[PDB]
């Protein structure tokens, strides 16, 4: 149908918002502690500790193939990175410092990004 075209269309720039805003996060993680999945030959315990791993990479590959439905979702797995390093790692530590960190500086980005899938539609 044209309509399933339309949410298609609408989908897709999601998906283009979406990778800017990916962008923008990403480059707040300059030494690139949360761009790939936490190793499990190198942590061998962490799914005890961890029920939902999350990381960059993975959510590219969820954004390219169009698997956020709306900007909650994409935050929900945002979130996840963040609280998964606060929860594993203790204060002291460069990996929950560079955490806090992201969340500070994400927060700014997200806060327009949710202006903008609101006033575009």
């Amino acid at each position: 149908s044209m309509e399933q075209v339309a949410m298609e269309l609408r989908l897709t720039e999601l998906t283009r918002l979406l990778r800017s805003v990916l962008d923008q996060l990403q480059d707040k993680d300059p030494a690139r502690i949360f761009a790939q999945p936490v190793s499990l030959k190198e942590v061998p315990d962490y799914l005890d500790h961890i029920k939902h791993p999350m990381d960059f990479a993975t959510m590219r590959k969820r954004l390219e193939a169009q698997g956020y439905k709306n900007l909650h979702e994409f935050e929900e797995d945002f979130d996840l990175i963040i609280d998964n390093c606060m929860k594993y790692n203790a204060r002291d530590t460069v990996f929950y410092r560079a955490a806090v960190r992201l969340r500070d500086q994400g927060g700014v980005v997200l806060r327009q990004a949710r202006r903008e899938v609101d006033s575009i539609g």
